[PDB]
């Protein structure tokens, strides 16, 4: 069973069920049917039964021809074919994962997207990514152009803070709906297994939210005695908790393109529709390549950005060092608000201490803290939240230095699952918390301390 | 006719003939046939006659249906369909340019490429474009990878320098073949239209270089009294001159991917094969969009590069300026050999004259150069090449300043159309030319002069 307590540990990769807008058949390396969704018969007029092998006369030669090239293939398999089965024309998408072949039958409802038309989609959307040299212009723009394309009546962009928390930094919607810019959720709104997934799968599609799931039997793969891993499965089934959530938002359909930097989910575009919605495989696949592109483009942008700040910052220290080391008045050099140490780490208030002379730039909380490290008289460095009147406190020893950050920063069934609700349970974790001390800010205070360890007079 | 005097100005966009591995039907806005290749009967049943409209029984319904989307659609039309005609299976690729609709029927010879397969060709190659930061490594890799994908007996990357000239900076070949790395051809090897075209069309295909071509009648479009513009045409026929050339190179098939920055062809991938060779439209199409991606990547990658050198460059100047503006005897401040002038623009030797004092870094020539700006006694700047003992010469007045660059840089029917015969024709353009003075160098020597125009004592 799934509650607000079993939220973060839910194995959403191995649900043993799929959404109903298609059907699943799984097979072992030799083509034998190991399991299938319970709707096959309804959808397709086969009754795939374990031990069976599919035959032209239920699945068409186009499928088997396909699957064969999968069975006699060497690497990770992925492919698909647009066959017509008895009742309907189909998008049948296969792929092998672990040691299992999945055949997912998703219902095609269109004409054929020319191998060309497909391209101008991809190219039309990539085009947006390459106009801009600013990371936020980028998101703002593509966020628009995606809507013009899909028709999804809400499409947003999310950025993910280092704490894996989440913020809505771009949006385009149908006016009727409430706006979302600036909204913040917790890391806890997207579990490590969903996040892990979104990293693996560029694109996730929820066809209908209140869908009533369709199960695969056996729920467990006899060959392996483990359940079936449906990551990389298209009709894989969505966690109920997240289904409740979307409904509490008044949403019926979904889709998300991923953005990935490092090996991490840097953020994602999320598509919402007030009614059910289904983007075809082929289109999704224009977006899959979009995502690859987008992520790259965003990665090099961001490495350049921080590379820069990182430079502007270190050039500062080094400047400050020659200035102090080459003057005799260090108190006057070290505390000039422009040659100010405050210039070095991003803070609200700072402090130079050496001898019996102090200066509170931007003094009392300092009587206490030099009293805290009294039980630690061999520390040359100090750092903390959530703590007088300022919570951020970083302290380096040479004679001391201090940097501060105060933190003025900024129906249904379950307790938390809503927009303004996840932000209500976001806040209570962040009032103890000043803007956390960047991996860069410990390196700055550190280099600086050492740097002044140098001055002999 | 086409000779070496006449190759500069050739209209390769309007030949009035295509290549034989396909067929072409041009049609006006109401779909009436205005022209057709001469092999239309040879390749297909019909005799497409100006005036005629296509009928299902000539061309299939898939094409007629396609063309219909085109005739009623509004903007640039681009599209294809895979239809069986009488004799063969085809890739009918169509598009509209100016006010004409082209229907190219290129011979399909494979099984259908799935949308998925189409997608990882794309992503496989894109993936190669986003591992590296160095502009050079990037090229070096995709060069390799394209060979692993097409099989082209040769794969290469060209780079073009601001003087519209060309260098080969990446290779992957069948070893039996001479290696081209480090070769250099003039701008004259790719005429303005070639180049301008290579910018519009990302991709070009040549299947048999000794192909005896296929005309289209009427050579001239009644509606417009001007020839048909095959700019965007796939089967567009290639200049004879470039053919005579490739065969002198012993090459029967060719394929080019564009890399574009600014509105400018920054470089390209030329693929060569020593027997005839055709890469299917759908596959072409994946490279077409790779051309988009690679082009953007390199644009940012390169703009960071130049931006840096552009920053270190100006940083130096401004460094030197505060060091003299704030210092006392300038002949020596301008002249710690490291705070030196030569350390501000790329040269081989430089010179600082003022008063009656000279110092030849890296004096006599000084009395002669001031004697050649005697007939221009009010020149504060001077710049030249091809010229004493140096041909690159740039001069600034405040007392003067000079920077130097010497020049030790580095069958058929017509003479020059050969690899080493183009490189031989190249040397003449460069034997009396030093590395030209960049837009940047004229800005440095300028800002500097201005900077030293501030000094009073
Ligand atoms: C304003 C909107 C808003 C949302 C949507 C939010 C949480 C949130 N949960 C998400 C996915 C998800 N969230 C969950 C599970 C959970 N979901 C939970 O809220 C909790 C507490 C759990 C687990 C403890 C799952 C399983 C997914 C992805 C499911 C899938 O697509 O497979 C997503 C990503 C997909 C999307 O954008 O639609 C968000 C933004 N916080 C917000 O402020
Ligand atoms: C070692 C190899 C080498 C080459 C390939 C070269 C010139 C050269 N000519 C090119 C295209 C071309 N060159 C021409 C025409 C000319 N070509 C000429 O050399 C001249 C003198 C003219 C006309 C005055 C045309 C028309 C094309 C492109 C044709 C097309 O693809 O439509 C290309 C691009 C396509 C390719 O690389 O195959 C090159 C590199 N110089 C060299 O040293």
């Amino acid at each position: 069973p799934v509650t607000l307590a079993n939220c973060e540990d839910e194995p959403i990769h191995v649900p043993g069920a799929i959404q109903p807008h298609g059907a699943l058949v799984t097979l072992r390396a030799d083509g034998m049917v190991l399991a299938a969704s319970e709707n096959i018969q309804a959808l397709l007029g086969f009754v795939a039964s374990p031990g069976s092998y599919l035959t032209q006369e239920q699945v068409g030669p186009e499928v088997l021809r396909m699957l064969e090239e999968g069975l006699t293939g060497n690497g990770p398999w992925s492919n698909s074919v647009e066959t017509r089965i008895g009742e309907h024309l189909f998008d049948v998408i296969g792929h092998s994962y672990k040691e299992v072949f999945y055949l997912e039958f998703e219902i095609r409802t269109a004409d054929t997207l020319s191998i060309t038309s497909f391209t101008l989609n991809a190219q039309r959307i990539i085009a947006q990514v390459q106009l801009h040299n600013d990371t936020a212009s980028l998101l703002s723009n593509v966020t628009d152009e995606l809507r013009r394309m899909t028709g999804y009546d809400r499409v947003m962009a999310y950025r993910f803070r280092h704490d894996d928390s989440g913020e809505v930094v771009a949006e385009s919607r149908r006016e009727d709906l409430e706006s979302y810019l600036g909204l913040r959720y917790p890391a806890s709104d997207i579990p490590a297994q969903a996040r892990r997934l979104y990293i693996q799968n560029p694109i996730r599609l929820i066809a209908d939210v209140a869908y009533t799931p369709m199960r695969v039997f056996p729920a467990l793969n006899p060959e392996t005695n483990e359940s079936f891993d449906l990551s990389y499965s298209v009709l894989r089934s969505v966690s109920p908790i997240h289904c409740e959530y979307l409904t509490n938002m008044g949403v019926r359909a979904s889709m998300s393109i991923s953005i990935v930097v490092g090996g991490k989910l840097w953020g994602l575009f999320s598509c919402h529709h007030m009614s059910p919605k289904l983007i075809p495989y082929p289109v999704r696949m224009s977006f899959q390549i979009f995502s690859q592109v987008c992520s790259a483009i965003v990665e090099r942008l961001e490495q350049g950005r921080i590379a820069e700040l990182l430079r502007v910052s270190t050039e500062r220290r080094l400047a400050l060092a020659r200035r102090a080391r080459d003057a005799d008045d260090l108190f006057g050099a070290l505390a000039h608000p422009d040659d100010g140490i405050a210039a070095l780490i991003p803070c609200d208030g700072a402090l130079v201490m050496l001898g019996g002379r102090t200066l509170s730039i931007r003094e009392r909380q300092a009587g206490n803290v030099l009293q805290r490290l009294q039980r630690d008289p061999e520390r040359d460095i100090y750092h903390t939240d959530n703590w007088g009147d300022c919570c951020g406190v970083l302290a380096i020893r040479f004679g001391w230095i201090f940097w501060f950050r105060h933190e003025e920063v900024h129906g249904p069934s379950g307790p938390r699952l809503t927009p303004r609700g996840s932000f209500e349970a976001w806040e209570e974790v962040v009032r103890g918390h000043s803007t956390p001390w960047s991996e860069t800010d410990l390196a700055i205070a550190e280099k600086l301390r050492l740097d002044l360890m140098e001055l002999c007079l």
